[PDB]
């Protein structure tokens, strides 16, 4: 098993120097949370895990205005898949003030996503494989979360 | 089911957990801040607990400015400690973060492999062995070598 840290920029991606698969977990540490930010571009902030081939396996993108949480997956080249959503951004963060945990598991047929302690989604997998890459997308100006994120995995847990 | 815990602990208070950390299950101490010139511990500057229900130590991780050691040990309710198991240098084991830190503790059933940041310290064979129900943040403020709150995440019903 072990522990690997990721000072995530807005913006950027990384690199994974030991790969998510079944069994693993990730979690992106946001040392702020503004739900005061401006409306998304869509977007106000994405978290995304990625396959080895580029594709999208997790994409959530927390949309302010819209007032919803999106999850879907993408082929490098391809559309965006069938959609998921959840309402109430706001609710999903409800008891953590300032900071906020989004924890993605990794149960290989399902990627169950965490905000904090609340399970906000069981999302079935459109995209299978490891994960190789992480990112973080959001602007200085209307992201929900501080402009470094902290990406910690778990891995070889299996 | 697999389940996050989040629980905030002041320095010198302990947390009873909503959902026990057993095989498989995986525990990180969070510390806002790193000061590796705190002043003298007596002996101990910080200490990252794991007990059982019944009070005993199933991991007592202890760090000494002074000593320049992180000791690591058990003991029952009322016993005395067991075997202690050392590794020098504190400030080693931290290198290459600053301002703050991590101390991961991961149940592995016989051992608890516990690893600072990205580093693996020590692959502790446990003395006691039983659930983990409650944790605990020791220090006083003036003298730890982390924040005075500490933020223990819990990763449940992993196996």
């Amino acid at each position: 098993q072990g522990v690997n840290i990721y000072n995530i920029s807005a913006g950027t991606s990384v690199d994974l120097a030991a790969p998510v698969t079944t069994g693993d977990i990730v979690t992106f540490f946001s040392s702020a949370l503004n739900l005061n930010a401006g409306a998304g571009n869509p977007n106000n902030t994405t978290a995304n895990l990625f396959a080895e081939n580029g594709a999208y396996l997790l994409h959530i993108a927390f949309r302010l205005q819209e007032n919803v949480i999106i999850f879907n997956s993408r082929q490098p080249d391809g559309p965006w898949l069938v959609e998921q959503r959840v309402s109430d951004v706001a609710n999903q963060f409800a008891g953590i003030d300032g900071k906020a945990m989004v924890t993605v598991f990794d149960h290989g047929d399902k990627y169950q996503v965490v905000i904090n302690e609340k399970t906000v989604i069981q999302y079935t997998k459109q995209i299978s494989g490891l994960t190789s890459s992480l990112s973080y997308n959001a602007t200085e100006e209307t992201s929900i979360f501080s402009t470094v994120v902290e990406a910690v995995t778990y891995t070889g847990l299996a």
